Formats: structure tokens, sequence, C-alpha cells
């Protein structure tokens, strides 16, 4: 739609921060500080697929807007994420353990920006077309 595509990494703000406050390990901080990854989007009916592609770590995602799943996220937390659209907005929550954390993807312009929340931690990530 406005997301379909394959979206290129062009920036990102605090996504160390994030990260910590997550409570990944320094190791994989490190690595995935320094990713630049591609997200490919598609949908077929009411099946939406997310697949970020790296260097050191490949990740890929199907859903139904409203359909609660199990998600191993690339740090390898396992989680429930539900995601749904909101104001033109793919907002995801994943829930793990008692926390959550809110992964909210818009367009703009050209652009994916994509922000990410934990606690008191805002990232935001900014994709442009490949
Ligand atoms: O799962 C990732 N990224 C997602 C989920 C949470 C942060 C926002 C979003 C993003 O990067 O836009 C992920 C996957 C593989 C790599 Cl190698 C990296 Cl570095 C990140």
């Amino acid at each position: 739609d406005a997301f379909v595509g394959t979206w290129k990494l062009v920036s990102s703000e605090n996504f160390d921060d994030y990260m910590k406050e997550l409570g990944v390990g320094f190791a994989t901080r490190k690595m995935g500080g320094m990713a630049k990854p591609n997200c490919i989007i598609s949908v077929n009916g009411d099946v939406i697929t997310i697949k970020t592609e790296s260097t050191l770590k490949n990740t890929e995602i199907s859903f139904i807007l409203g359909q609660e799943f199990d998600e191993v996220t690339a740090d390898d937390r396992k989680v429930k994420s539900t995601i749904t659209l909101d104001g033109g907005v793919l907002v995801q929550v994943q829930k793990w353990d008692g926390k959550s954390t809110t992964i909210k993807r818009k367009r703009e312009d050209d652009k994916l920006v994509v922000e990410c929340v934990m606690k008191g931690v805002t990232c935001t990530r900014v994709y442009e077309r490949a």
C-alpha cells in the first residue's frame, strides 16, 4: 500500500539505548547497531509479510491485522505480537514477561519511518526505497 516495497535503512537515532532497555547484551548490540538492513514488505490479501535482511541476521514475520501471533525477535526474545492499522500507521506491540514494546511504522513523504518505544526510550529509524 503505502508500505509495500523494498526499503533500505538510511538513518537511526537512539537504537543502542533502545536495545539496552530491551535487555540486549553488549555483543548483540554491537552487531545490531552497525547493521544496515533492508526491510521488504509485501501483502497477499489478509496476510502481510515483513522481511528484514542484513549481513548478519535475517528475520521474517507474517501476520493478519488484529490477530496475535508468536514471534522470535532478532535478539531472541519470545514474544506475543499484535499488529493493527491506526490512521494509516502500522502499530505493533510485543509482549513478553509482563513487559511490552511498541513499533510504529509510518509513511512520510518518500520514506518509511519506524518509531520504537521501550519504557523511557524512543528510537527512530528511517528507510528509503531501495
Ligand atoms: O528486528 C529488527 N528491527 C525492527 C524491530 C525493532 C526495531 C525496529 C525495526 C527496525 O530495525 O526497523 C532487526 C532485525 C535484524 C537486524 Cl540486523 C536489526 Cl539491526 C534489526
